[PDB]
């Protein structure tokens, strides 16, 4: 489909077999999700944003669908504010940004 | 034009004469640019995302041009890490999400 970004590019998206809604993020290089538990073990992260950084866990090879789009990949967990849908996600759905 | 997101999708803006690196930013309500003096009178104002809040300048009714594309629009100015095109201005020049 085509979003245009009159209002933040909100979708759901379902990852452990939970919806969530998510942010398309073309400005995030990774995905982020707020506090949840996901299987295997993690490694540690740092990430910066606009006000600083934060440590998350990541976790590799998890599945989790995007507007009906499936995509296995890195998934962090952490305190952001919002869940972030980033480039690593959006190059496997075939997400790009036209004008 | 048609911007894959395999790279961060920087482009060059053009504002108060000057020419600037920027990040098209779906994720990012608004424009935040590094610290520069634009014309006109400005409001503080708090913008948060990932790591916290900075305290920004808010500017309103700025020109701007990304990619040759004239657009007007509120430009927020602080110490953001890196120059900032938001939906506010995003909208204007017809960028939209595909996939
Ligand atoms: O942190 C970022 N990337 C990093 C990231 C993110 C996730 C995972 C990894 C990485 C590494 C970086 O690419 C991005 O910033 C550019 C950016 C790029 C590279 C380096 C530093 C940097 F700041 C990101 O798209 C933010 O813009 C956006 O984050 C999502 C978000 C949405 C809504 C509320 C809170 C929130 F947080 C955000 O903070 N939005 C707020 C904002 C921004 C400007 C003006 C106003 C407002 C209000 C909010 O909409």
């Amino acid at each position: 489909p085509q979003i245009t970004l009159w209002q933040r590019p909100l979708v759901t998206i379902k990852i452990g077999g939970q919806l969530k809604e998510a942010l398309l993020d073309t400005g995030a290089d990774d995905t982020v999700l707020e506090e949840m538990s996901l299987p295997g073990r993690w490694k540690p992260k740092m990430i910066g944003g606009i006000g600083g950084f934060i440590k998350v866990r990541q976790y590799d090879q998890i599945l989790i669908e995007i507007c009906g789009h499936k995509a296995i990949g890195t998934v962090l967990v952490g305190p952001t504010p919002v869940n972030i849908i980033g480039r690593n996600l959006l190059t496997q759905i075939g997400c790009t940004l036209n004008f």
